[PDB]
């Protein structure tokens, strides 16, 4: 069966001290890393500090990766550099990159290609806007976004999909677990259509909308939701409850 | 004003290569009270690098967020840099403007955020070949500098970089010097002559052991933002040209 996968996307947050206290409270949770993946994504300049403090049961990665490889790309972190540093995971396609930094479907594709060439594991995010949903284009947008990279997947344990319901982020709308599950089912279908039943059955599809201690159980129970990419709630000590929801 | 020699490692290095490179740098005997020497590794290499380099080397990062802390996945805030005691940031490098659509307004906002968090900034600008061909060198550089020059408080703490984009992909030291003089005239007119004679203006085109002496000797060239030449142990000779 699929291994559940609970990730903390710390986004642009943290001090040396806050990370010391937060990582201390995460270490107190017993879990079995051969049964459940728990991954923490700190800011790049916090990675060494975070990786040292978190116990080995925790996996780690970074919040973005370059499409370009090594060379004259000031400000970028290459997949080669991540591999040399044994950084296990990268997030690609997060909506904040697509919103604030003009990241395109082709950038997501090229980042995934770079990541896989360097043996990184990729958490790849996509999802449709309020306008797109209101126009009844959910499946059309998600098909387009997934087919932008899906043919590159070389091992369905090592690329993890994230559904970001942009229509329920910053909009006042809240997605029900039923609504989230429906999209997850369709996402698994796109992978079945393009890659094969056995591959669709292996791939983890995480929910990446608002996750907190109160809704996490109702989401993880859904048949096609395999875990979470968590924002704000992963900056709290109570994140451990979100991890326990998947245990 | 002191000379300023910066290593922009851009997207390059391994843990092993940085060990050997940093050890060759530490072997160079120089006085940090007379010359600033700044290494800018990749964000994920910063801690590794900072630990390996003697204090005579200042260090920084190659980019900084225009937003504060919060919901900006993949960004590093000026507040975060300050908590890590990161001394310098690069802002406005032509690679950010080119590949990542960085604008003049992004540069100003990133400079505002850096100064607010006590970071010192190396801020880059420069004109394309099309612009140079149309006699727009001064007009472009004027527009780019005026985007942020009114923010500069202590003129030791913002370092200007001229990037001759028209030549990257070289400019003569004479050609470089003519631009640098114009840039200084821009700071004089907007900030005052005392401040313009205090501010460092670095050449940010191709710099290597072949041309560094010819460039630093120019009157309005105060050092360099060095690319691939700074990934080499011979970078110590580029530093020596400014000693
Ligand atoms: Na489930
Ligand atoms: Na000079």
């Amino acid at each position: 069966a699929r291994k559940y996968f609970v990730a903390a996307n710390w986004k642009c947050n943290g001090t040396l001290e806050s990370i010391k206290s937060l990582t201390n409270s995460f270490n107190n949770l017993d879990f079995d890393p051969s049964k459940l993946d728990v991954v923490v994504f700190p800011v790049s300049v916090h990675y060494d500090h975070t990786r040292k403090l978190l116990q080995s049961k925790f996996s780690t990665g970074i919040q973005n990766v370059s499409k370009f490889g090594n060379g004259s790309y000031s400000g970028e972190v290459s997949a080669e550099i991540a591999k040399d540093l044994n950084i296990e995971y990268v997030i690609i396609g997060h909506f904040e990159r697509r919103k604030y930094f003009h990241e395109t479907d082709e950038d997501v594709r090229e980042k995934l290609q770079a990541s896989l060439k360097n043996n990184l594991k990729a958490v790849v995010c996509f999802g449709e806007s309020l306008e797109q949903r209101e126009q009844n284009k959910t499946i059309e947008v998600i098909t387009k976004q997934v087919k932008a990279f899906v043919d590159l997947i070389d091992n369905f344990d090592n690329v993890i999909l994230v559904y970001e319901p942009l229509w329920a982020i910053g909009t006042g709308k809240t997605a029900t677990p039923e609504q989230a599950q429906l999209v997850h089912k369709e996402i698994r279908k796109i992978v079945k259509d393009t890659c094969g039943e056995k591959q669709a059955n292996q791939i983890r599809i995480l929910y990446g909308g608002s996750v907190n201690t109160e809704n996490c159980s109702s989401l993880i129970q859904q048949e096609d939701i395999d875990g979470f990419l968590v924002g704000n709630a992963s900056l709290k000590e109570s994140f451990v409850d979100i991890i326990k929801s998947a245990m």
